[PDB]
């Protein structure tokens, strides 16, 4: 059935935890709401401008030398603080992120980590400076502060190795790994990075870098994901890209930022994670700033259909997507993270799409945790009968249907 097909789609909440620090227990609560509302995954940006995740062993092997774990950690902490010294914290630990993956798993919530490059790597650039790698930054109208110079082999080799060590960690723990590749040297090019790459004949060198990260992910058993920006820019295929990359499509761009359409990308075989920019919320964004403020995001949650990719009209244009992603951003990371706002937008998105989202199984899990190894024939058959009649396939339209079933389990649990 199509009932099966909709629930099998991805419902993802994206948290910008690269720019701004989130506590283990803050993220823990997001995945709780995600589970309750009927989401399937939490997308967690850990490298996005700042680098807010440190492994237990951060020993990097690149350029014929090795970088001591302690030297690497110290470098990264300084870089993340150079981007933005968050008073709430710097980086999540291995032990914390492991806990979140196992916690999310217990609630049928997948995790999708994101470590961003070659753009959005302010922290890594500084970390590499501190580590002995000179001038890792891209250079156009000015020296970039966000983007790696694709011609710096020493910088490229380090980042490749560093992303490899993160990937080694998520191998076996998560299905997907997002490497981003969005908005190249936007600070240094007046938001025309792709135009500057093609102008300086470095776009092929960009695809070569992205294809590497795609292959690195595959060989480690991770589904590679990237944003759409750099893929077949301006609908040109003079430079080819890896076709197995799950495209998180957010926008077709604006004047002078001529991104590939979803149609052109789909014609080349790409499957989409619908990351429509309409559903965007930037922390502390006000209706007067324009763009992605809360009440527009909550409004577009109903105005923009679930399967509708940015720059297209549904169902007139019906392109294949594995599901949808709702994205929360921290562009000014000093803005207050108000949990209520995110929970409200998450709810709205779920409420407008009750046939895609799952019912709330949290009550059921607590009631099933109350049944013992054994505690009387006839009363034990009612316990088996209620356990049989449980339906794990119900969507958000059927909470009542589910509640009745859990109630029958609660009643049957009190026999003898
Ligand atoms: C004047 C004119 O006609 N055109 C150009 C301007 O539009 C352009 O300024 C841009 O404006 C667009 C809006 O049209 C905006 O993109 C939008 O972002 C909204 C949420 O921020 C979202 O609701 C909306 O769907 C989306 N696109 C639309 C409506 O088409 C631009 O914002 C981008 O890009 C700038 C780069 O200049 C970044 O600073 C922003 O952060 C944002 O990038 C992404 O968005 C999120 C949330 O903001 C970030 O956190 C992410 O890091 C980032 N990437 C991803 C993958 O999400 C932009 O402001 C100007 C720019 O010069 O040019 C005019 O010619």
């Amino acid at each position: 059935g199509s009932h099966m097909e909709k629930l099998a789609k991805n419902k993802v909440i994206s948290i910008d935890a690269g720019r701004k620090y989130f506590t283990l227990n803050q993220l823990k609560r997001i995945v709780d709401k995600a589970s309750e509302l009927g989401y399937s995954d939490v997308h967690l940006l850990l490298g996005n401008d700042g680098l807010r995740f440190l492994l237990d062993d951060m020993t990097i092997t690149a350029n014929g030398k090795t970088y001591a774990s302690d030297d690497v950690k110290k470098a990264i902490i300084e870089g993340t603080k150079a981007y933005y010294d968050d008073p709430n914290g710097t980086a999540l630990t291995q032990a914390e992120v492991t806990e979140l993956i196992e916690y999310a798993k217990s609630k049928d919530i997948g995790l999708i980590p994101a470590i961003n490059s070659p753009g959005h790597m302010d922290a890594m650039l500084v970390a590499m400076e501190k580590l002995g790698i000179k001038n890792p930054q891209a250079h156009f109208d000015k020296v970039s502060k966000t983007t790696m110079d694709l011609k710096n082999e020493e910088a490229m080799n380090f980042v490749k190795a560093l992303i490899g060590k993160y990937m080694d960690f998520f191998a076996g723990k998560t299905k997907i790994f997002n490497f981003g590749t969005d908005q190249y040297a936007n600070d240094a090019t007046s938001a025309q990075g792709w135009y500057y790459l093609k102008w300086y004949q470095l776009y092929g060198k960009f695809a070569e870098y992205a294809n590497t990260l795609a292959a690195m992910a595959k060989e480690r058993g991770l589904q590679p994901m990237a944003f759409n920006d750099g893929f077949y820019y301006e609908d040109k295929d003079d430079v080819q890209f890896d076709k197995d990359v799950l495209i998180s499509y957010w926008s077709k761009g604006w004047w002078g930022y001529n991104l590939a359409s979803p149609q052109y990308l789909a014609s080349k075989g790409y499957k989409f994670l619908n990351t429509n920019g309409d559903w965007y919320y930037i922390l502390g964004q006000k209706p007067e700033d324009g763009g992605g403020f809360l009440k527009k995001a909550i409004e577009n949650t109903g105005k923009t259909p679930f399967n509708q990719l940015a720059s297209t009209k549904y169902p007139e244009v019906d392109l294949p997507t594995v599901g949808s992603m709702l994205s929360i951003w921290a562009d000014r990371p000093s803005a207050e993270y108000k949990e209520e706002e995110i929970f409200e937008l998450m709810t709205a998105f779920a409420d407008h799409n009750k046939d895609y989202f799952r019912a709330n199984y949290n009550a059921l899990r607590e009631e099933l945790a109350k049944i013992p190894t054994n505690l009387s024939k006839e009363s034990l058959e009612a316990l088996d009968a209620a356990k049989t009649a449980l339906n794990y396939n119900l969507n958000r339209n059927k909470q009542a249907e589910l509640d009745t079933l859990v109630a029958n389990l609660k009643a049957a649990l009190q026999g003898l």
